[PDB]
Formats: structure tokens, C-alpha cells, sequence
């Protein structure tokens, strides 16, 4: 882990940094990922660092339908720092059940969001989506990484920060 | 873990909450613990609130000699999410250095501090220490235990946000 965070550390560009999370995500048996970040009071979702591997089509359509004032990951990133885990119970409102429905057809269906607070008020989020046959397996596998990943996600937060807002 | 949190959640008072933290802190190895949070804005170090077991009498020094503007992790935890580990060479001002041998004397000289950043923009530090025989036994245990209090720093700043500000 503290030789991907060296390597995040010693990437030159926006691509190379993506290609390197992506990989410590998959390495830890997760398939796709997304790292968002917003500089200090900025609510711009529009306007924001975004990188990873999400399909291009659903990130075009989330944007598109202002999903960020919807998905419920987002406000729970406003309000807290602890994960979220994508389960049913998250999805309360009727478009959040849209959003669950087309996320699901894009493929994210199990997965967690953990959110980002950075030291200079950035506010962010890194969602990790996992294949499982079922949600059980899915719950059972994220819990066993938890450990690893709680720490992924600061050194992707204090590597990504400064390459992201300077 | 999160049924230590669920027991912090559970507490009333700053004094219950104190003891769980304490005793989760215990029972991960360390013996001494502070939990330092700033609301929003503020660099009012002195009327930080504050969470934990230090000696009194350290508290009080630390307060009356204005250690908070020289304290090196204090400096760390403004610009990083990342842990900040007790090594001598953190200390590199004259003025740090006499806060090593202020800090060893109390007892203070093996541990780490987390930097705590909340999502309502609180500031503050986890700092535990451990009584070990010596420098390299003291980073072996922290070693060995630090993804534990990696997800344990923001269960404890999740809560006691909670319980500083609300
Ligand atoms: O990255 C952020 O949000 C975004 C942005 Br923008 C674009 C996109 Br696409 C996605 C997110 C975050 N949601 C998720 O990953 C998510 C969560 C639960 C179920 C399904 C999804 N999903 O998208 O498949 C973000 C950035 C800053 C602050 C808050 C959020
Ligand atoms: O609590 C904070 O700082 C405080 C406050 Br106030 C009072 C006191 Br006493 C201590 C701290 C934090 N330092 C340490 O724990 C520390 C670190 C390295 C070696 C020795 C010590 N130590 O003190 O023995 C704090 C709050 C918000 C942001 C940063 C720091």
C-alpha cells in the first residue's frame, strides 16, 4: 500500500495517477472505481476532479441528470467520514430508486463509497464498485479488505489533493 | 470496532465517552490517548475541545507554554490526513526540541498522532502513546496495529464531532 501511495506520489499526470489507483483497486479485488474531489467550498459538482474507471456513458448521464443532488453517497460524504455501504436501504426517494436502477444497468450494483475530507477543506468521495454473485458474497469480501481500504483512501486523498488543485 | 463506536454513540456525557475511548485505545495496546477537535475555522488550540488521559499537569504546560504553535504534529495535521509518527527527526526547531524532552518527561515519547478532519470542517488530532521498552519496539507494535487505528481515528471523530459540537 505505502508503495502505491509512493508510486501515486511519484506519477507524472493525471493519467498515470488514474492507471495507479485503479491498479491498487483491482489488485485488492475491486473492478471499477471512481475518485471525486472538490475544492474547498465549492458544491460545483459539474467542476470537480474526477478519475477512474466507471463507464463513460454513465458518468456522462449522472452528470447530465444532476444525479449528484440525488445519490445518496453524496450527501452521506457532506455529513460524515465514515463508509457507506450500497445497500437497498440507502436508495429511500423515488429518484434515488431511479439512480439505483440505472447504476444497476451500468453494471454498479454492490460496492461502497468512502468520503474524503481533506485538510485544505477538499471534499471528495472514492466509490469501488465489486463483481459478486450475490450481495452476501459482496458484503463478505468488502469487509475482509475494509482495513486496507480505510487507509487506501487517505493516501489517495493527500496524493490526489495536491495533484488535483495545483 | 463499531461496537465500540456503537457504545461511543450509546454514551452521555464527555465522560463516558472519554472512558470508551479510552479502554478501546487500551485494548488496541496503547496507554495514553488524546483526542483534540477544533470547530470550523477556528486556531484556537487552547479551547480545543479535549478528550483523554494525559497527565494534567502536561495539558497544563502545554497550554501556558503556547506548545500548540510548536508542537510539529500540530503543523502536520493542517496539511495532512496521513499519521505522524513520534520520530526524533519531526523535531528540528530549538523550540521543538525542548518540546521532546517536555513531552518525554510526562511520559509522552513513544507514539503517533492521526490528523482528524470532519466533514463540517472540524480540526483535530488522535494522538496515543505507547509504553514500550524502547523506540524500535514502540513502531513495531504501531506497525502491527495501524490499520486498526487508521478506521478507528475517524469512528472517533465521527462521534465526537457528534458530542463537541451538536
Ligand atoms: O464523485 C463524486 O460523485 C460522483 C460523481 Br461526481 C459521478 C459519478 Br458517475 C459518481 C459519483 C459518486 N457515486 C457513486 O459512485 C455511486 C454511489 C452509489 C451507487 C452508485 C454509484 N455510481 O455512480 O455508480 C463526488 C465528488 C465530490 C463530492 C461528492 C461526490
Ligand atoms: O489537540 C491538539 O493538540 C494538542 C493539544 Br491542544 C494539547 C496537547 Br497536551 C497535545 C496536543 C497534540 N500533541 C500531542 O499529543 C503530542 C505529539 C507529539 C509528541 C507529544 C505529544 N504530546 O502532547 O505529549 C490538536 C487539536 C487540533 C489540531 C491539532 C492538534
Amino acid at each position: 500500500l505505502v508503495d502505491g501511495f509512493l508510486e501515486l506520489e511519484r506519477s507524472s499526470g493525471k493519467l498515470e495517477w488514474s492507471a495507479i489507483l485503479q491498479k491498487m483497486a483491482s489488485d485488492l479485488g475491486f473492478s471499477k472505481i471512481l475518485f471525486g474531489l472538490l475544492p474547498k467550498d465549492s458544491q460545483d459538482y459539474e467542476n470537480a476532479f474526477i478519475v477512474g474507471n466507471y463507464p463513460a456513458a454513465w458518468r456522462e448521464h449522472y452528470d447530465r441528470a444532476g444525479y449528484a443532488r440525488v445519490d445518496p453517497t453524496v450527501s452521506h460524504c457532506t455529513q460524515s467520514v465514515l463508509p457507506i455501504f450500497w445497500e437497498p436501504s440507502i436508495y429511500q426517494t423515488r429518484k434515488q430508486h431511479e439512480f439505483f436502477e440505472e447504476a444497476s444497468a451500468a453494471g454498479l450494483v454492490y460496492g461502497l463509497t468512502m468520503p474524503l475530507h481533506g485538510a485544505r477543506g477538499e471534499l471528495g468521495a472514492l466509490s469501488l464498485s465489486v463483481e459478486a454473485e450475490n450481495r452476501a458474497e459482496a458484503n463478505r469480501f468488502m469487509e475482509s479488505v475494509l482495513p486496507t481500504l480505510w487507509m487506501l483512501k487517505d493516501y489517495a486523498l493527500q496524493s490526489g489533493a495536491g495533484l488535483a488543485f495545483e
